[PDB]
């Protein structure tokens, strides 16, 4: 598996796959349809932040009307990082990074207490959403984070 | 209720509080026992990062020995923010930062498809974490984020 | 509805806007005409900061002769922020910020007394700038944030 | 009037103003009463932003029982500026920075449009805050920024 | 009168202005010939920091073989700021920023001292720079900062 | 004559003076009475940016209290450098850091033009305050920025 | 185990330490004797990186004149990061910084060849230093990073 | 040998050889074949980061079809650094940095220990990284740092 | 004599010109042949740094094959800056970065202690850089830094 | 030998030395006899940038009335660089800081073409400032950077 150290080709990519998508109306859902893998993944890998296997690739080549050497950029591992800076001024997406800075030693803590020294991995780990109904009328979003306990232990 | 602009009066009484639970050999689980309140709300009280009601506040003073002053300083709103500088090194949290660098633009892509434009709110939100047993072997923590969707349309 | 995760694509159909807007001599006021939107949303929707719902982005589309692809992409939730980088040197923009610099605190302490805990929100959320004489010769720009009270509370 | 071109004895008075204000659990509201200032300004003095005039600062003193070093310093002109680093992590203080940070550019553009080349002074101006009911059930804060249009013009 | 606020469309203007100017060997004050407006104010207006009425507009730009496109945009408002990042590094310039760092403090203190609480205005202001002897042989520049005192008062 | 290559003993310097200028009420002119020295020069002397010869801290420490510990760091060369962090948040301050971001081009532009290649010194170099009337009303204040040339000659 | 959200209090121990064994002049090597673990991973705990199990926080201790207040902290997880700002400045610091810098887009191309996707892990992972003669003459040291391989898998 | 004081220029070639490497679905290892030279360096060069002697370069054309201008620029000094920014956010990349922010002030420690004042040199210098297996599955990376000490002695 | 306020142009006709001297494989030895300027100064030059009198422009341009328009803008004084956001990565500029780190200070000190106070001149100014046998092998830089003493004196 | 991985011991004795030496009215010239060390080195360390032999920190002391405890802490290594957070305010320091960011690209170019790939020393470096006079008046300071010539070798 090929990969990549640097940005650009990827985001061009990105790019070509969003107006595509933007000029076919379609969802990430319905392009999901027949990939084998699930909608958080493979939109993050739209997205610019990981590969897809082969097959997965072209069939959202298929949907999107990508030529072969997108098909094959589809596949390599990418410089990883969706957020330019660091710093999200987006409100959606810096409602996400405020948890993290308002719980972030809260997180920390109850790691420790409840698994030991170490970190709850970002590699070995799945992310989903899923929307719900508020019981007060509207709805919520649940974003699930499960990543596996590494511990450090002496050396 | 009272509220303060600034982060040292709790940090000197996050101090306090986390010498105490050191010298007596505390948990935060144990801590939290009788306040009638979520373990990771609380926590993240005594880490300075929310203001406990008084009952609760009283009962997280009796076990770690702390005055008068201190249970006022508990009922104050803080100025929130557990990351100085915003960016984590410490390996632990920052692999939670890690997660919504990455995920951050999948997170809103789907965010918009899934409800709308809008956000998923930080404020009106439920955060728990669980430790769960992975099948190969080891542990997972299940982290999960609870906001309501909130949209943002016309004006 | 279409999401953005990037900012370039908006970035060039604002500019897109802003030359046809100076060719012919427009204003925001005469662009917004028929849209049944408030003006300062609209302008922000031209300036790349929300999406139009279709019926506007035609209004607008026709009176700066914006095509097809640029009707659907003035249909899309951007990726929002209108300050590269977060601080503005434009002496324009530099007074509002300024205006959060000196009075952030006092802001925080005045919805904490008159509101409680939590956040004035800026999703739910007007803003409107009005022009009223000043009575010693002169102008004055009221500009009024109107946001929904949104409470912190224990979980 | 006496100035200060560092903010650290400003910084240890609004402590001390701000521990008796827990202490004996005032609000500025009371804190105001018999000043003849808004609540605002006196607000924003407390928390170090302003100097008071002498007996505006009598009154508030008497009320927080400082002595007349503290009465002194109070009528000092401070260094001006709430937000440590500029950045705000608080999420009642980042709210009125996102705020600007979406809505900057459409200030821009309608302060050109509708006054002219220049600026909204953030000095001779006023700032308040009002909470009104919202008709969907709820309360609402709305903040005025009120500042004269100093014109920029060829010299 | 148009303006803008994105600086691009206008750095591309003042390229073109720069290459014309290097090419006919101009000066500014030949350039600035039948304005009627001072040197200092049109020579930013050409560098990008003004606007210039149409009439001045017409005037550098016969002499600098512009079109119309570039007239119309040589009258719209522009984003200011000439120091891309804010710190600058060459050193003619950075002197002048060291002044401001060196001196900032005093500055502040003697505006206080001798005008009151508020500011000297970068609006309500005018910019000069004169060359004259030095008596021990060589030259000195005299720049001239003549603004406004706008002050803060209660309210 | 002594010099230090870090703030900390000016700063407590400083404070102290400030502190004893603060409580005698007294006005930089008033301290600078008999020094021998320009007003801008000594101020700047007592924030910390310049060494005063010995009689003039003499002069000023009788003024202000001051032991011969003080008057011996007064005499000292500092670490100069007056807005932590480069960036002002203070408006005062701010003001005359915008004016160097907004005519910095201009000034290298026309100093490259007047005098040519090289710089305005910024240690050979004078500054003074004066306070003009405003015809059209009210109060400005002239600041002189008097540095003398130094070229850029090959080598 | 207890941990730490704030390096103040281990960073105070840290200085303890050092000073001891600057005082008894000892080395690593002999404070490391009868600890039964690894010299970097006790040397990284002394430094403040790392707890130590109680037997081994006894033995150094002792050798340190360390009281029972600091015997508990020295096993307390602490808040990880050995270089403030991240950036390091000294000169031993910043060649393993400058290698990282230089070669890390190696590292990633070479890892993602030779292993796939994902990364290596710093948690699951060991150091060690090794001295040995260059043929030269003069010695080298032979740094050994050890870590787990984590894949990435889609899922 | 020719060199070059910015990135530019070499980072094109670098994409150049990285689209040829993908279309081929070549391995570092395969183009490094009869260069006469180490993985990591060659690796290193071809990433932009190190010269190639002119006979390796060609080997490396040859598997790229790399013109002659290509060839060229292959031969000459980059300007070094493979992070733009130096903070990485690829969690690839990210985990070697970390390392070293964790590990930093513990191999200053040691290297000063064990060698005495000095560095680790990063120039007289070799890397590189080894797969073996772990004992309890999987498999891990060990890279080897390999510098030169070079003393720090009064002079 | 003309100048450039941004950097852009310059940086093209830098890349021209490095362009045609790795294709013509010079050095800057033989370039500077028959300017009668010595090599730091028209290397500089050549970099982006300087601008060349007629004379040697043509010189050189002849060497490089340059048309009239690069002959012209290598006689426009420049916007000075060679390390793009003032930290370099590259190790060989890095070093020279880093002897000012570490000797800043002393050298602020041995000024003042053997001039005065005041700087030693960036402007009035002249580097150079001499290759000299190491005693005990290899070779060395010696790199001199040639500034005119500017005193600060009281005003 | 001793060293430290942290600044704030080091300072603090480097305060005392100041202290004292201000006190005393010393020179580092007079400090300096009897080490028989350069004045450059030994000011260096005086400054927290390098440990003294003991014979050196002996006399040094003598003369500065320091105890064994601060004799001691200056045979340690410190955590290197004076100053804080990288870039200078004070035009001192800054001068030579300025020197690297112009002819920093030059000084790559030239040493890679006069000694080849690799850096020029900062460890194997020896500093020193000599006061010449001007001959067309005033002082020059001549400041030799003397490193040694690393290699960069293909592997």
């Amino acid at each position: 598996t090929q990969s990549l150290h640097y940005s650009s080709p990827r985001e061009t990519l990105t790019d070509t796959i969003m107006m595509a998508k933007i000029r076919k109306n379609l969802t990430f859902e319905a392009i999901n349809q027949g990939t084998g893998l699930s909608l958080a993944f493979v939109t993050a890998a739209l997205l610019g932040q990981h590969p897809l296997p082969e097959q997965a690739a072209r069939v959202v080549a298929e949907k999107l009307d990508l030529d072969e050497d997108a098909i094959r950029l589809l596949q390599t591992i990418p410089l990883r990082g969706s957020i330019p800076g660091g710093v999200p001024t987006d409100p959606t997406i810096y409602r996400f990074y405020e948890m993290v800075q308002i719980y972030g030693s809260t997180l920390k803590a109850l790691v420790h207490e409840q698994f030991g020294d170490g970190i709850i991995s970002a590699i070995n780990f799945k992310l989903d959403i899923k929307k719900v109904p508020d019981p007060d009328g509207g709805e919520r979003a649940v974003i699930t984070l499960d990543g596996k306990y590494l511990p450090t232990k002496p050396f």
